[PDB]
C-alpha cells in the first residue's frame, strides 16, 4: 500500500514543532514515541513542513547520493537523540544535538520511507 513506509517515516522521525531541544525533550518524546524498553540508541527527528519533505524524493529538493538514497538540495532543522551510558533500559538516557543541515532519505514511489542516520553519527 501507498503507506505504510511513508506513514512509518513520519510516526518514527517526524516532529513539526518540537518545544525544546533539549535533553528533556529527547528522553520524552522519546519514550512517547515508545522507542524506549529497550531504548532506541539513536534517532532524529527532522522539523517543519512536511510538503518540502516529500521534495527531496523528486528532483526539485533531492539529489541521487550513494548507491541508492537522496540528499536534499535545501537545509532541515533537526534534533538527533543520542542513547549514552551503557544500559538500554529505563530510565533511557539521551543527550540531545540541535542541527540546520541536509538530509539523506530513501523514497519509494515518490515517498520518503527512510531518514538515513550515518551522516548523524559524526565521528
Amino acid at each position: 500500500q501507498d503507506n505504510s513506509r511513508y506513514t512509518h517515516f513520519l510516526t518514527q522521525a517526524y516532529d513539526a514543532k518540537p518545544q525544546g531541544r533539549d535533553d528533556r525533550y529527547c528522553e520524552s518524546i522519546m519514550r512517547r514515541r515508545g522507542l524506549t524498553s529497550p531504548c532506541k540508541d539513536i534517532n532524529t527527528f527532522i522539523h517543519g513542513n512536511k510538503r518540502s519533505i516529500k521534495a527531496i524524493c523528486e528532483n526539485k529538493n533531492g539529489n541521487p547520493h550513494r548507491e541508492n538514497l537522496r540528499i536534499s538540495k535545501s537545509s532541515f532543522q533537526v534534533t538527533t537523540c543520542k542513547l549514552h551510558g551503557g544500559s538500554p533500559w529505563p530510565p533511557c538516557q539521551y543527550r540531545a544535538t540541535a542541527g540546520f543541515r541536509n538530509v539523506v532519505v530513501a523514497c519509494e514511489n515518490g515517498l520518503p520511507v527512510h531518514l538515513d542516520q550515518s551522516i548523524f553519527r559524526r565521528p
